[PDB]
């Protein structure tokens, strides 16, 4: 058992393990989104790249949480990882809307954990979220929102043209 | 006559010579496709470049087969090369559909030769196809499929615009 | 739907998706093993590093399979990922024994898929496993076996001493 | 008298001066621990180096607090520095246990000051501790805990052997 644990509640420990699950779930979702846009009958490489990069980012966030759990003397506990919500993700617009929904849910979990940390007077936890998660998440959601606006502007009456142009001229490929 | 030939059937030797003919035919087809897209009244440089590169690739595949024939102590035998199926190749979409048909026929010839090799217990032949042909062909067909999907998405109600944009923004020029 | 799929059975497609699940499960197991050896009350950094590296390797194997699924025109389908078999992994010896069991199960899945590929006359699948999976797996299992032998030799009557020395002098830290 | 002081309570000012004393006390303790492990009849250079480095770190923490006191317009007030708790520090294990006790006491003083800052609505103080003290302290305690676990594992029935090996193979020398 740990000889280091100090000021680290069971409630925070448990919430950290749940958050890890949420981040790995998100990572899995992005993995599926990336490979859907790699299909020969979808074939939007920039969209594929965007979501593959997010899968790695979410995995890295989970790993940081797990590292922190150990630093504080809590015990990492892994649960089953549920499969993503869809097998096929529709259009770029559909996908980007789904990603924003997912990110808003992750963001709310971060805010909830921050509030728990605050209530438990755990300033290290609060600091950790502030320093490595909250601003990263705000910046990502702004980026997604910007992308959504551009995708929406391009639907017009020529959806295929607009979806191609967005992938070619906004996304890195 | 050869002093080296070992485990190399007449059936495989003949099938290798036929495959050489198929690859040189494919090369000739791509040569014609490249020069059609170089016409002043077609003028799609990226499409021209794509098919010219494929002509060279197919020629190189034939040359590898011929080198292997000699390595095994078989005798290269050349036949007439039939001219390509069309004199004019239509749209980029028409052309890319024709290329996929051609590649699927080459792929099936590779698979047939692999099966013959397997039946004749000729592991060098089998290895050779696995190592230099089968994955190269799968990768090319995936690329073509991706291109076809993008071309199809761009037809919309503005075909000329879409054909220009594909050539400018997907193909190397 | 795909316009490229050729010689790719439904049976192989399904087996590839199952294998992806097995590799991601293995990755998750190694993630848990790595963080267990990072606990302050375990504190074997070289062991942690070893299993973290394996988590990444297994993830990369899954990604290669998914890329290949798309190259062939099959459809990636993701399933729930079961949590690892244990929450706490015992000694270095216990852990390395569990890893070998896991690797032997992955190896047998690769061999089974190879046999299916052979039966379905799918030489691209067979080649793919030969070229990127079978030898990598044999090499990993040999490494694990070597490690197990060294760990076993060091138990003696001074288990803690031996476990420290193995981590310091065999594993990269 | 200061012309700058704003939102800086007398309670925080006093608590900052007390914390400075605690950090300089800790520095003095580590100085004594370092020179004990430099004795010819102890002679554990890596252990000496470890504690000498900590003496400098604790001094640097005090200096940062003093700099911040002045930045806020408070007045540094120095008190007597009590000598360390022991003249001789026993084994490496004894020493590392004493260091963890000391660090836990410093950590609790940081948490107490953070709570006071929070209650006094002094976000600069809170930020300062979060940014330069809380995570540094968590990381140090994790390191010490890891070291303690390794030292404990090496006691076995051959304490001298284990103490030598830890110093040679874990600590920088
Ligand atoms: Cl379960
Ligand atoms: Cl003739
Ligand atoms: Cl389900
Ligand atoms: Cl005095």
């Amino acid at each position: 058992s740990s000889q280091i644990r100090q000021n680290y509640s069971t409630e925070v420990e448990a919430a950290v393990n749940r958050l890890v699950n949420l981040y790995l779930r998100a990572s899995y979702t992005y993995l599926s989104l990336g490979f859907y846009f790699d299909r020969d009958d979808v074939a939007l490489e920039g969209v594929c790249h965007f979501f593959r990069e997010l899968a790695e980012e979410k995995r890295e966030g989970a790993e940081r949480l797990l590292k922190m759990q150990n630093q504080r003397g809590g015990r990492a506990l892994f649960q089953d990882l549920q499969k993503p919500s869809q097998d096929e993700w529709g259009t770029t617009l559909d996908a980007m809307k789904a990603a924003i929904v997912l990110e808003k849910s992750l963001n709310q979990a971060l805010l909830d954990l921050h509030a728990l940390g605050s209530a438990q007077a755990d300033p290290h936890l609060c600091d950790f979220l502030e320093s490595h998660f909250l601003d990263e998440e705000v910046k990502l959601i702004k980026k997604m929102g910007d992308h959504l606006t551009n995708i929406q502007r391009l639907v017009g009456s020529q959806a295929g043209l607009g979806e191609y142009l967005f992938e070619r001229l906004t996304l890195k490929h």
